[PDB]
DNA sequence: GAGAATCACGCGACTTTAGTCGTGTGAGGTTCAA
DNA sequence: GAGAATCACGCGACTTTAGTCGTGTGAGGTTCAA
DNA sequence: GAGAATCACGCGACTTTAGTCGTGTGAGGTTCAA
DNA sequence: AGAATCACGCGACTTTAGTCGTGTGAGGTTCAA
């Protein structure tokens, strides 16, 4: 027999002036030419520097994970940090340090570029869209 | 007892010029007041402007629930469309054309606002945060 | 703060459940016979031999060579007994309503005799463990 | 345009004569009258209780969280062990086994039961229903 | 004041030979929600 | 590439009175992975 | 052998004043998949 | 007895009205998605 129960949870979202929010996002790019070179003290060091980007913009790292040919991210951030700016902030300064930082990168990658052009993300939720959908439903009567 | 069995899962995903991408958001936002005004043609009229609006700024809409006092969208977007962007664009405008559209409203919201001045928005997955930090972790 | 979230049930005398089960099984020596015709017939037999035990099917999807199906049932229904009443009539009626089977499945087997069976939940196990620690 | 992905990820699943499977149930039960009674030894006695009944059963248990007035437990079973009779299994021998080792249980429970007379079950899977669906339609 | 999953009473099966499971039904009997 | 879930043979129970479920075991007998 | 996210060349905007983001296009120039 | 929500301030920009961005404070159409 059709019976519809409930479930209370506790709510810990953030919020702002006019909002209130939980976005969080899987950013993942690669190494130009896909060149296996974020190893050993390389990728501790990348590890920090992305830290830092984060610290200076107010983006919160939840997840960091350095392979030796990319990275992968999840970002906690504000309805106002758009995305372009905040991805641009991360590989483009990072990029920068890291050849400052270690430049025996020019010999496997003398072109300019530390990051391959192209960006990966998707939105993340603690549940899921299909579940997000029955509580929207549910919301009604 | 146990063996280790491995299938595998799809995902649709969107392209453009330097990203791929999968983005879609949660937003909610009440009647100013929370005024139970949404009901009837009003809540109708409401669903046309949302998905005009919508379509005029490239928002594909997933879900959209209008309940009484306050709404529930599900919308898909490019990495370039900020957030206040088009929640100014979905609000504002939606608040101006109802007003216009049905002037009763105007019975219990006299202050030029149709909408409570914030709103509440979540990125959404359609697998678990949980799911997706186990999967970063089997690299 | 707080968040109400809805959870769907059943109720029985003295019982509140939700049970679900993706239940698969292939035919016999792996043939691709479930096509066309023989795909939708088996597809009827299975919905009557459903009904008539008060199964609820959720899904059902007919593969050449292997059925997926994802039923619900009361805590009563013993998953060896849903099984065998599945199988072991649609075997049967199938190869009345399609003696061609006999072509490649002369053995008096439709089915492989194994079957794979899985719970399934609304919500995943760790999500489910989350609640529980919040009790 | 699109992108479509996939992504491989491992399943566990154990394997007996005739059947492959992987079967967990969120059993649920409360304290007759819902007192709250379970606490302490009390509490620390029906753990070792119920581990020792699902262990003569055979029933792996996953999870077990004893609260004051009920108890959660996530167990793992065979196709051929019914519902039914491990709910009772668990319930009825717990019930005897704890009056006995805690006669102090008789001054809120004198009726002669320990137990909610009812029983809350649940399958559980790994992935969610949506996921499961969804890969069933990719085949 | 009143229903059921939860309270109470009936019943058969079966382990724990007590106190659950299966089960129908009604009333103020230790109950009020996982 | 031979072991098993899947192939084969044995057994009892029970619906579908055929061909599954329950089940132990071994060989090359229509199989090869959901 | 030849397409793009990934390789290359074009192009503003803006930080990191270098090397990303935004962006259109095309060719055998350090690439081949998260 | 505060704020997201009520109110008052303030640019920016669409919808030229009523949002977004935004700081603050008072009790003045509000009380939670
Ligand atoms: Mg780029
Ligand atoms: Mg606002
Ligand atoms: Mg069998
Ligand atoms: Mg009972």
């Amino acid at each position: 027999g059709s019976h519809m129960t409930y479930v209370i949870l506790p709510l810990e979202m953030k919020k702002g002036r006019g909002y209130v929010y939980q976005l969080e996002y899987h950013l993942i790019w690669c190494v130009k030419y896909r060149h296996q070179v974020l190893v050993g003290e390389v990728a501790d060091g990348l590890k920090d520097i992305l830290r830092d980007i984060a610290a200076q913009n107010g983006l919160e790292v939840i997840t960091m994970e350095v392979m030796p040919d990319h990275v992968h991210l999840l970002l906690s951030a504000t309805p106002q940090q758009a995305i372009p700016d905040f991805v641009k902030a991360l590989k483009g300064a990072s990029a920068r340090r890291m050849f400052v930082a270690y430049p025996q990168l020019k010999e496997k990658l003398w072109g300019g570029n530390l990051w391959n052009p192209s960006y990966c993300i998707l939105t993340v939720s603690e549940n899921t869209r299909a579940q997000i959908q029955k509580y929207i439903e549910s919301q009604h009567d």
